[PDB]
């Protein structure tokens, strides 16, 4: 089953097989997908906008280019993944376990990582503006060219993760040290 | 009173007046200045070695070029004190008041600063390596251009310290980031 170049909006996909689907610029626009199986699926420019994915399985799962926007991924078995340019914005990823998922080049403005656990995770030349990572663990991930708030650095758990110099310059300014030159 | 190239050693000043006494290249080795009066001292080029000053007073003197090599300065009223390229080796200052006190271009190599209290002192240029800094505070310290040892950043107090770009990397490498 392939779906390209359609919208579907409001609907109901409860507990639903959708094992193994392609989608190709495909909108879902509020759609709930609680305890749904996605396994294997497959999405290409496709859009996922304030859906809910509660209890949902989307592992093995390859997303490229497609957005995210809103929805809702509490309880969801994710990894393992693949998200290549992907846009998370206002994404609800609270208490997931991410870890050692490739998020580089993905915007992830304003998500939700409250206790997530983002360990080993790469997280290269992403946007974290706005987060939430209140108990985030980000111990050993890749974060180098990653923009983040100053509050991230006094937030997240980041022992062994790699950064880049002006992220360090930035973790030193974020624990009150005056950094010159 | 000026004294001038001479050694003092194992000499009892205790609870002498040496206020506004003038040294220029005076070598004191092991000897007592306990409790002794040193204020408006002037010192150049001279040597206090292994000298205990436990509860003297030292403030508003002059050292310039001078070395403390080894020297206890436990409960000194030091500040407010000129230092000038002075070499505190080894020296103790566990629990002294060090407030504000310019130490620029100063050696504190090995030198005892537990509970000292360093807040908005001028320490550019220094090295603190080999020092012991457990509990010394050292918020909205200067200390750019200052050597320090890695552990430094993770046991001296030093939110609002003003430190340069390779203290801020080293900050960071020292509370377990990896940076590249």
């Amino acid at each position: 089953t392939v779906w390209a170049d359609e919208e579907f909006a409001g609907r109901d996909f409860r507990d639903e097989d959708l094992s193994r689907i392609r989608t190709e610029r495909v909108v879902f626009t509020e759609c709930d997908f609680s305890g749904v199986d996605l396994s294997e699926s497959e999405h290409h420019g496709s859009a996922f906008r304030n859906c809910t994915f509660r209890r949902s399985t989307i592992w093995h799962s390859t997303f490229t280019n497609c957005s995210l926007l809103g929805s809702v991924f509490t309880e969801c078995r994710i990894r393992p993944v693949t998200f290549v340019e992907c846009d998370f914005t206002l994404a609800v990823l609270g208490g997931c376990d991410l870890r050692a998922v490739d998020l580089s080049d993905c915007r992830l403005r304003e998500v939700s990582l409250v206790g997530a656990d983002l360990r080993k995770a790469v997280l290269r030349r992403a946007d974290l503006t706005g987060s939430r990572v209140q108990d985030a663990r980000l111990e050993e991930a890749d974060l180098r060219g990653t923009r983040v708030d100053p509050t991230f650095w006094t937030t997240a758990k980041v022992r062994g993760a790699k950064i880049d110099i002006e992220q360090a310059l930035a973790y030193a300014a974020a624990h009150g040290l005056a950094v010159h030159g």
